[PDB]
């Protein structure tokens, strides 16, 4: 599948997360005002972290960064965190991702992870609908 | 497929059942108030047992723990039990699962089981609709 | 595919027919009042015979035993019979199944049978709709 | 796919045509009043000829013998004929089938035939709709 | 896929074009008044040229010869021509087909051709809709 | 998939871009007034550049050159540019395409490119809807 982004300012950033349990950012894009980005989910990148004033658009609908298979998360407040399961018999929440207010995250479901856990107040969108932490 | 859970309290628990006739719980999660969980059905886990005050959401609709392919069961009362068939020529109800009032169960259909039998008063949801024991 | 049953009394029975031309019953279930059953069609069982006061539910709709791919039959009266073709060049109606008033039958289409013939007054449901013998 | 027939009298007949250019009838069924028949299209039988007072029902709708992929033909009058093409470079109308008023024909599309031609007044039904010779 | 034709006169003709860049007519059918034809698109025939007073019917709708994947063309006037691309690196319009007023053409997309060009005034129908040269 | 073009003048041009990171134009078509073109996306051509007064029609709708999976771009003004990502670990915007006011571009998603970036004011259409740079 694919997604669409639009920039409301200069400096809107994109971080690509390495696919797998070992997670780190390999890119730091910079988008000027009026930018529009189109991209896929690849074997190298199963998730994307968006930053800055931007508009994100996907199959589940259109999301705004400022307004108060795969899945969507929008951080309503600061300190928002996320956790990931390790597939297989060895079971534990491997990582504790972190996000700030207004940050957005998107990720597919990988052979390395079968479940996810979230912390902080945030909005969630899926192929089934939407879900708010409050 | 996938499912979504939301926690209304602290201590909402998740038990993963080992896939196959040999059934036992390999995990005991703990969810605080405001938790949200997303997970898949895996070769290691064909069924899930949910416990505590929570909201469960699936393709068949949205279910509440307190309000009075794969399938869904919601225990309306205490003493609710479930049974499973053994696939193949050797035919008999192998186990007698047990559930309490307000407990929820979800399970795929496995190569080890072709049919299921339920006891106690409960609610059932499927790709076809819903069914109440009363 | 799958089907759902509900019991209105004690003693609702289920007979599984051996897949193939050689047909006989390998099981005789007993369902108490309030029972609910879920099962698949398997290589070992291509058809099922239901007996007793029960409610049957499938993709073609919901059927009642008392009210006056695969296919559905409901015996409106006693003496209802069914016949099966033998696939291949050797062509003849191999068997003459029998059913009583209120009895229900369900069966897939197998490599052993390509056509079926019915006798007695009965109701039929398919992926296309419903059909009454009268 | 499949089809359904219902008999309005005794002696409703079914002829199965051998699949391929070499066409002849291998069966002559007899249906009493109130009969109902269900059958498939098989490698041995790509077409079926129906005779007598009967009701035929398919994905394209419900047809009556008396009222004035695969395809459907209903003979409105006597002398109705049909012709078949031979697939491959060798091209010619191999046969000239014949039908009487009220007769019905059904046939799949085979590796031996790519096109068909009809004569007499008749009604035609397809996955696209219906067509009358008049 | 398939198509349907109906004849409004005697002498309605059908020309089958050889599949590939080398195009010539291998057949010249003759249809009397009231004829109805059904045929497929085959490896031997990727396109068909229709001539005479007839009614053509396809998934894109119903067309009349007199009224003023694959694709459809209807010649509104005389001198209508069509051209075909040669697939691969070697690129040029290989042929210049010709059609008269009221003539109709149908063709699949082949490994030999990836694009087509038309000349004269004509009507076009596709899986997307219709298009008129005027 | 496919697309349709119509010419409003003489000299409407088509440029085919070589599939892959190495991009250059292999063809320069000329379309007279009233032209209509149909073509596919091929292994040799993953994108097409349209020039001149023309009407373009695709699954996402109908576009006009003058009015003020794969994707669509319409240059609203002069100086419009586009950029492409290089798939794999080696990550950078390889090229900076350029377009003038009224120019249109169409391209599939290739194994060589996973994302694209645009510059200038333009209109975008996708399987999800439309997007304007303003």
């Amino acid at each position: 599948n694919f997604f669409v982004i639009k920039a409301k300012e200069n400096g809107v950033n994109v971080f690509g997360m390495t696919r797998g349990t070992d997670t780190r950012f390999h890119h730091s894009e910079k988008l000027d005002k009026g930018e529009v980005m189109i991209a896929q989910f690849t074997e190298h990148t199963s998730a994307v972290k968006i930053r800055g004033k931007a508009i994100i658009q996907t199959s589940y609908g259109t999301l705004d960064t400022e307004k108060d298979n795969f899945f969507v998360i929008k951080a309503k407040e600061n300190g928002v965190n996320v956790f990931g399961m390790t597939r297989g018999t060895d079971t534990r929440f491997h990582h504790s991702e972190k996000l700030d207010k207004g940050e957005v995250m998107i990720a597919q479901f990988t052979e390395h992870t079968s479940a996810v856990k979230i912390r902080g107040k945030a909005i969630i969108q899926t192929s089934y609908g939407t879900l708010d932490t409050e």
